């Protein structure tokens, strides 16, 4: 768009590791700022509404212990549908 | 059968709690010694040998924390298939 020309042009860094995290993360303001800053509990239900009548309905279960490589595995329900996320904790 | 008439009473008592642990838990002479009185491990495979050629094959993934009423759940593979149960933590 036009305005990812001036934008760029005006914060090249700051944009370029913008468009790095959207290609990551997606978009991120459709997130309530509690989930935003905290994520999630064990057992808590957080809907994200994307667009009208579109939403994200996830329950966060349970989080593993981390395997030899500092990998957790997250297990998650999103939409009807059990979901397994991986994430190296740091 | 006649075996169950003799054996409660030799042991009215015995007998009649040996009833409850089969009606609650099946055929516990089946699993191996060490699950018989460690149950498993994350990441644990058990085979249990039922008749020969057939086995029940339990993996052991996970242990949620307990929740608002002590439950913790424990996620399962059960030959290959996924599988949730609730265990009150004591």
């Amino acid at each position: 768009t036009e305005q990812d020309i001036i934008s760029y042009v005006l914060y090249p860094k700051v944009y370029e590791q913008y468009i790095q995290t959207r290609n990551q993360y997606g978009n991120l303001s459709l997130l309530d700022t509690p989930t935003f800053f905290f994520g999630m509990r064990n057992g808590e239900t957080v809907e994200i509404e994307i667009d009208k009548g579109k939403r994200l309905i996830i329950k966060l279960e349970t989080i593993s212990e981390p395997d030899e490589n500092g990998n957790r595995t997250i297990y998650y329900a999103m939409n009807g549908q059990a979901r397994r996320i991986y994430i190296k904790d740091e």
